């Protein structure tokens, strides 16, 4: 019949694993710790210029640490460095990368200084690039300290003028130290696009357009590039959507057993309900994927590779791709909004970090804690301590990783700007994770 089973030689976030999450999630093993409201502060140095040209307090969102090749937090001439998306809510659709820095031993949020924006608004027009001139926003990515001791950034070039086109982009950030307690961004070089989708393995913005995306409610993604090295090879892992040959979006996807898991009765009943309901469109269009490309030594595209994992029928958005090696195993994480999911029992208030483990980088990823659930955040978006963009930072030693995130901090009474959330620990052991109880760290802490 119309029923089939195609894995496309890749792993999947299955409906069966997802349906089990609501009954599993109400547990301190998985719940993002409650944060103390009275202790929360804005990032003090987080000040810049609005569109009007006046200096204001910035909102600070997605942030990522400068990492060593294996994912550990780098030290750059005595400083830890964090790249953060920031902006003025009166520009709203304006997002730029900022460089924050702190002496390695310092702990407090007040110790974080701001070297300012990585890019000047003129920087994107300088190189001979196919895409950069059309950029409207700087979206998330990663930072790596090279062998050569260079600061190498990866970020997302977003073009709202080109229908929301998203390009994986790289640049070397040139740094200097004016004095012993200051870092300065000198400017950028090696500033070039890397990848914007191929069409067969990863969806292009043109396919999104052609299929009438803005009408259908489709969501096109090609963002959050995360740098990783393995066996001498260099890779980016990133948020994307499937292409025409690795399980394309559409109604046929609802007949593909690979996306359901469980038994035949489960598949038959779940499919029936999907094809019937108001979720039929949402599910059909849902084709999120965690993609992977290999880079050359100059950080240009070497090879477009098949996705590590997809979330067909489940969601169109698995964000903040993250991956590292621990204990000889490969751990893959992604954040997800319940509002973007099609799963019964998962609501608009639900926000997750999901997690998967494989013995090899491109091998089969199996769900952590049987379902994939690692973190659950369900605080209302109006709560002061709402957190988002949860990210696992691997540590030099020990079984714990540091979870960083931002805190929207939208209080009636100050402080009241998006800031670093207090960090915390998650214990990793085999295919099983747990929030380390009562070990809340400082806002924006990277290492323990
Ligand atoms: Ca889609």
């Amino acid at each position: 019949s119309k029923d089939f089973n195609n894995s496309y030689g890749i792993s999947h976030i299955t409906r069966d694993n997802m349906v089990k999450i609501p009954q599993q999630q109400n547990s301190d093993q998985f719940k993002v710790p409650a944060f103390d409201e009275s202790t929360i502060k804005n990032i003090a140095s987080a000040k810049g210029k609005n569109a009007s040209g006046n200096t204001i307090d910035l909102d600070v969102w997605d942030s990522w640490p400068l990492q060593n090749a294996d994912g550990t937090v780098a030290t750059y001439h005595g400083y830890q460095i964090v790249f953060a998306l920031a902006g003025d809510p009166k520009d709203s659709n304006d997002t730029s990368v900022y460089l924050f820095y702190k002496k390695a031993g310092d702990k407090s949020i007040d110790s974080w200084k701001n070297a300012g924006r990585v890019f000047k608004d003129s920087d994107k027009f300088v190189p001979n690039d196919p895409h950069l001139k059309n950029q409207t926003q700087e979206w998330s990515g990663s930072g790596t300290l090279t062998k050569d001791g260079k600061v190498r950034l990866f970020y997302t070039d977003y073009s709202g003028k080109q229908y929301g086109k998203q390009t994986l982009t790289t640049a070397q950030v040139n740094m200097s130290q004016p004095n012993d307690n200051t870092l300065k961004v000198d400017g950028v070089e090696d500033y070039k696009s890397i990848f914007d989708g191929d069409g067969k393995i990863y969806q292009t913005v043109q396919q999104f357009i052609d299929e009438g995306g803005y009408d259908t409610g489709d969501a096109h993604t090609l963002r959050d590039p995360h740098y990783i090295e393995d066996n001498g090879h260099k890779y980016l892992v990133f948020e994307a959507n499937t292409g025409t040959e690795d399980g394309y979006q559409g109604e046929d996807s609802l007949y593909n057993r690979a996306y359901y898991g469980g038994n035949n009765p489960f598949f038959q009943s779940e499919k029936k309900k999907l094809l019937e309901g108001s979720n039929k469109e949402k599910a059909s269009l849902a084709n999120g994927a965690l993609g992977i490309i290999e880079l050359n030594d100059d950080y240009t595209l070497k090879k477009v590779m098949k996705p590590l994992i997809t979330s067909n029928t489940v969601t169109d958005e698995i964000e903040r791709a993250n991956i590292f090696k621990k204990d000889g195993k490969w751990y893959l994480f992604t954040d997800s909004r319940g509002s973007k999911m099609t799963i019964d029992g998962i609501g608009q208030d639900d926000v997750y970090m999901l997690g998967y483990v494989s013995n090899t980088l491109t091998g089969k990823y199996k769900p952590l804690n049987d379902t994939g659930l690692v973190l659950h955040m369900d605080l209302d978006p109006n709560d002061k301590t709402f957190t988002y963009s949860h990210f696992a930072v691997p540590q030099t030693k020990g079984d714990n990783v540091v979870i960083t995130s931002y805190m929207t901090n939208r209080g009636f009474y100050e402080d009241n700007h998006s800031t670093f959330a207090p960090s915390f620990l998650v214990n990793i052991d085999g295919s099983k994770t747990s929030v380390v109880k009562d070990r809340v760290l400082e806002q924006g802490q990277l290492t323990v």
